[PDB]
């Protein structure tokens, strides 16, 4: 089977968009084969349906949506809405100058200040609960190898609610505006140090709102291999959060897969 696809670089965390038409039933299988082919994580494989974006696991994905906006600008500055998988409403998107793209991010259902015990120390954290995942923003003086091992041990040892497809441990150096993101998938007990779908960047915006009662506007969140901006603020509407980042096209072509 011939898959027509493009590979994108939203701030060092690469995505794939499939341009060729396929049965929605095949999407999970095609994405797994593209993941082996291209070394891109399945959650960051999207299908462009004929403006409509379907992620391989039917979830919302910020940096894949940002890649889709880049594709539309490149393929053919404005505000518009896109239909994306995992959303009840259309998603607000914007094209900005200098190949910056902005995407509305999932609304936090609740934030709770907490402490986590890792080794024999207590760490202040903000627990940010979304529909299908939870992030812990953990302020740090600096990210160390020791802290990374403690966070890995911590998530592995905890019993996690089945509500949460993923658990995020978002180590945030506030002064350096540096995020070291860890995504844990409880189902398959896998850990990956990557800001999957740019979700952690949005969580930093919510953290800033909670911590300072100050709106975020183009707040820079440095991470390994790039930078993403977060805007975050609205009475009974709750947290309104978007991320903004540069996307470049890495490659375009045809992949060859089985079936």
């Amino acid at each position: 089977q011939v898959i027509e696809f493009s590979k994108y670089n939203p701030s060092g965390n690469m995505t794939i968009l499939v341009h060729s038409k396929h049965d929605a039933s095949e999407y999970a299988s095609i994405a797994n084969q593209l993941m082996a082919a291209t070394h891109v994580c399945c959650e960051q494989v999207g299908f462009i349906e004929s403006f409509h974006l379907v992620m391989s696991g039917n979830e919302f994905c910020g940096n894949a949506t940002m890649s889709y906006i880049h594709h539309l600008q490149e393929s053919h500055d404005q505000q518009f809405k896109v239909k994306v998988s995992g959303c009840s409403d259309l998603v607000q998107c914007a094209i900005h100058d200098c190949q910056y793209y902005e995407v509305q991010m999932p609304q936090a259902h609740r934030v709770v200040p907490t402490t986590i015990n890792m080794g024999n120390h207590s760490w202040k954290a903000l627990e940010i609960i979304y529909e299908t995942y939870v992030h812990y923003v953990i302020p740090v003086k600096q990210v160390t190898t020791e802290i990374q091992h403690l966070v890995e041990a911590f998530v592995r040892e905890q019993q996690w609610s089945h509500k949460y497809k993923t658990v995020g441990m978002m180590l945030f150096d506030e002064q350096r505006q540096f995020l070291q993101p860890l995504i844990y998938i409880p189902e398959i007990q896998s850990l990956i140090w990557e800001n999957s779908c740019g979700s952690g960047t949005a969580s930093i915006g919510v953290f800033n709102n909670y911590q300072r009662n100050d709106a975020c506007k183009d707040f820079t969140v440095h991470q390994p291999g790039g930078s993403i901006l977060v805007t975050s603020k609205c009475h009974q509407l709750g947290y309104q959060t978007s991320i903004k980042g540069q996307v470049t096209t890495v490659a375009t072509g045809k992949a060859y897969i089985e079936l």
